[PDB]
């Protein structure tokens, strides 16, 4: 009630957006078939707005790894000046309830960057837990190692 944030569709219209979004915030490129995957996700990707002003998104993907349906956090992230207002936790919460109103997925995954203090510290506090940390999980960044975070549903 009163929030200045608010989780909106990602459309032909926007996306251009959303490619601008994650260059800016990732240490690493998404290829054209990740945006074209994106536009036909539905729910499961989306974009922030901090007073209509677009300043994160989160995409993800339903996974069938490990005989589980998994859903598969591929970016959630949100422009450093607009860090600690609650949008990560929005957009985190959004798919969280997509997995609850769906009930069959088994749990929900990531990968996060070895150095990623912050990020670790973030789903932590929402119940993830480091299941791995994958050596050389990336090729042409430093440090090449990430965490597996897991939340069992
Ligand atoms: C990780 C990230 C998405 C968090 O989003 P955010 O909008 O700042 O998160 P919120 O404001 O919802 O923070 C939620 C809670 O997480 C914890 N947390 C978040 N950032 C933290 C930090 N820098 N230090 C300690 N705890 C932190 C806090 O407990 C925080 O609650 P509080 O702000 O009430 O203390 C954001 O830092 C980001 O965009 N980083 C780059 C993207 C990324 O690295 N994600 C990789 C995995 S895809
Ligand atoms: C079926 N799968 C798909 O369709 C699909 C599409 S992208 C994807 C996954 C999502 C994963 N997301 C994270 O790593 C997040 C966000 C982030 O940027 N970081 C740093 C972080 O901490 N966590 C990256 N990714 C890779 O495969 C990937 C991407 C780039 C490099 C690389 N190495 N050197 N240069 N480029 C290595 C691996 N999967």
């Amino acid at each position: 009630k009163g929030s200045r944030i608010e989780l909106g569709d990602v459309t032909p219209h926007n996306i251009k957006q959303l490619k601008r979004l994650n260059q800016v915030i990732f240490p690493v490129s998404y290829n054209d078939k990740f945006y074209k995957d994106v536009l036909e996700v539905g729910e499961l990707a989306k974009l922030a707005y901090f007073n209509d002003i677009a300043v994160g998104a989160v995409c993800c993907r339903v996974d069938h790894s490990q005989n589980q349906k998994r859903l598969y956090i591929m970016t959630l992230g949100c422009l450093a000046p607009y860090r600690r207002l609650g949008i990560g936790t929005k957009m985190l919460n959004h798919v969280l309830n997509i997995c609850e109103k769906d009930g069959t997925f088994d749990n929900i995954y990531l990968h996060v960057q070895i150095s990623n203090e912050s990020a670790i510290d973030f789903y932590r506090k929402f119940g993830f837990e480091i299941i791995e940390t994958k050596k050389n999980y990336y090729k042409r960044i430093e440090p090449a190692d990430a965490h597996v975070l897991q939340k069992n549903l």
